[PDB]
């Protein structure tokens, strides 16, 4: 069921934006491994006194990359008359969040009808502001609230091409790269305590749940009216053999955060055929494959919505499948981006659920947890038997 | 003129190490840039709960990557019961030296004979100590002192493989990228006051000033007995109409700090076609090409060193050709590594000096100051002209 309780208009996934300590080498590693243009930057040859910001944008994804300057280069300056492009940035914020959690995303923007309005009825409704509608040369409106731990949900909202301040980048050092990556499907947090999160976040957007369809977590997922924002959140499980990954990330993290962010491909196969053959030399690695048997399997769980041979692409690839009442999902999922143990980015392509496609169509994966794990005792036992 | 002063028996350089908030993108970065191999690491993985570090390999260049995990993981721990693999690594020290100055060059390592007597002969002539001998695995010494600014001379001593602790890369995760650089030729610091700098170190090592065959600076060169460590320094200028890029410097890196590293290619045209390649897809940039003017005079220059044709590829890569008395250097810089227009690297050949090729063969470059400059003015003046 879908109420379609949101308390404000919202439209789409905007951007993310990584806090970084050096934001050229982050944005320069993450485009290589990605696919993903260099589009726009604000930094010294701009005019910004303040922070360091590289746009990266594949089809719709469009990731931002921020670091602070030196204080002593604006230190004369105050928010009034500010050389900074994000008005919210801070450079005490932004050195304090990456001390705490390292690499990883601060804020998760989304395009609205009207940021100030969307801050007020945010805030009226329990959201805990973190920076104020801001108006950008009459054009652009950007607000934040506090999501979950030290990220930040951004509202952005334009009368009528990033931000005002952004210069697009001369094409030379523009290289046209595309491996296929063409939106945000989901981003996903990790908190202490799903309850209060779930209560918080649904209690200031008017965001429903979501319908869904040992693993170390509870997730539930929050979903806008037309099911195209949709923002899980998981806490761990204490109580089993296997250490909750979902603690492993709080310890190394300092407590709650983004946990992975979901990239769909218009083309699963030529996305991660080209970032596999970079993984060695500057890109991402992936998750350990599936055992044989897991594909074995798949011809009786999709062998309606997969040919043999397009489930022969996803065992060279290493993908995972899974599949709801309505879709089939196709998802695989990176090493962490980083140096700790904590956020990690996910590719998903998904078939069904035509009307355009609804938003999360074939689900998240939740029974790929089963599935793997039926697949590795299988393939153990066809090993040892053999 | 040598007086072979050395006050302790040094080797080589060893290797770069750089402090980083995200060790991982950082190195991965530079492996694809410079085609430097994953060749070891201390991380998690290896035990090690308080700093990521990894190696990568070019032939005899070896550049460390470090940055620190939450003190959190390691609170338990004291210097008798670390899990660092480096002994000097101190979280806040790390944290406070980037946030001051960005990503770049906190260690400078030389092999020597003996790093416990180096240090102490060091300390006895005058250095600032901030390291003292630790002996790891009672195979490896390593000690440290200050070298100017945040910047740390590192001592390095083997009884008889990079560091205890460190792991070898599994060859999956390291490919064997190469694009011809061999081993780091010079190392370059910016200070306030290169008088005082110089008689420092210069005081603490016995190395002799290397022999030198409108600019913002004045420059001199410390050199090891045998002239294969060299340490330039170099002070602005203050006075003249373009204001001096070492000031510049000194503003964004808050204060003294490593200008840039020059590694040795042993195929220099190879180095910067591979190099160029990778410039817009997450590789380095370099400075602009000097106008055709210069490679004009390159011939009355040069001539005799480089045919026409290899003249006509210098111009192709838009490399730089200095001559001495003695030898004649093939240079080229990138822009700054990150995003504070800080470091730099400069990829350099020499030709000449034949005995092995001597040290410092054909100086570092001073008197391109001066052809580009007359280039520069030649080319405007050809193209008003026409
Ligand atoms: C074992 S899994 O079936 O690989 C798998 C399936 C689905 C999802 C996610 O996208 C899901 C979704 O977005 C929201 C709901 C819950 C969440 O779990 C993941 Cl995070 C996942 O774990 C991958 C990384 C990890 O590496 C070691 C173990 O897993
Ligand atoms: C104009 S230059 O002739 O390009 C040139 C020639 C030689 C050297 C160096 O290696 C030299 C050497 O190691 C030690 C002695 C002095 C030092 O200067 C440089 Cl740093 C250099 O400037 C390049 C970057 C900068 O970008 C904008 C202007 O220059
Ligand atoms: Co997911
Ligand atoms: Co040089």
């Amino acid at each position: 069921k879908n109420p379609k309780s949101d308390k404000f208009k919202v439209k789409r996934f905007h951007h993310i934006e990584f806090w970084c300590g050096d934001a050229t080498n982050v944005a320069r590693r993450f485009s290589w491994g990605l696919g993903m243009r260099f589009s726009a930057k604000s930094d010294l040859s701009t005019g910004n006194m303040v922070h360091a910001s590289y746009l990266l944008t594949s089809g719709d994804l469009r990731f931002l990359f921020t670091a602070p300057y030196s204080p002593s280069l604006s230190a004369g300056e105050i928010k009034p008359t500010t050389t900074a492009s994000i008005p919210s940035f801070d450079h005490g914020s932004c050195r304090s969040f990456f001390s705490s959690h390292g690499l990883g995303v601060r804020a998760v923007a989304i395009e609205v009808e009207d940021a100030e309005s969307a801050f007020s009825i945010s805030v009226a409704n329990g959201a805990i502001p973190s920076s104020p509608p801001i108006v950008l040369n009459e054009a652009v409106t950007i607000a934040e609230v506090k999501l979950y731990g030290d990220v930040v949900l951004r509202y952005v909202s334009y009368k009528a091409e990033f931000l005002p301040g952004f210069e697009r980048v001369e094409d030379a050092s523009s290289f046209p790269l595309d491996y296929g990556i063409r939106r945000l499907d989901h981003a996903v947090g990790n908190v202490p305590e799903l309850g209060p999160a779930l209560t918080y976040v649904a209690g200031f957007t008017g965001f429903h749940q979501f319908a869904e369809f040992e693993s170390g977590l509870n997730s539930a997922v929050l979903a806008s009216n037309d099911e195209m924002v949709l923002l899980p959140i998981n806490e761990p499980v204490h109580g089993t053999k296997r250490k909750s990954q979902i603690q492993t990330y709080l310890e190394h993290n300092e407590g709650a955060g983004l946990q992975h962010l979901a990239l769909m491909s218009e083309d699963i196969f030529r996305t991660l055929r080209e970032m596999r053959k970079r993984s060695s030399i500057g890109g991402f690695d992936f998750m350990p494959s599936p055992p044989p048997t897991y594909y074995q399997n798949l011809k009786k769980r999709v062998g309606d919505v997969l040919s043999d041979d397009q489930i022969k692409e996803c065992e060279e690839l290493g993908i995972l499948v899974d599949r709801d009442d309505q879709g089939t999902l196709l998802q695989i999922f990176t090493k962490p981006l980083g140096d700790r143990p904590t956020i990690f980015i996910e590719i998903i392509q998904r078939v069904g659920c035509m009307m355009y496609q609804s938003g999360g169509c074939g689900g998240f994966g939740k029974g790929n947890f089963s599935e793997l794990f039926k697949s590795i005792e299988e393939y153990e036992k066809t090993l040892e038997a053999k």
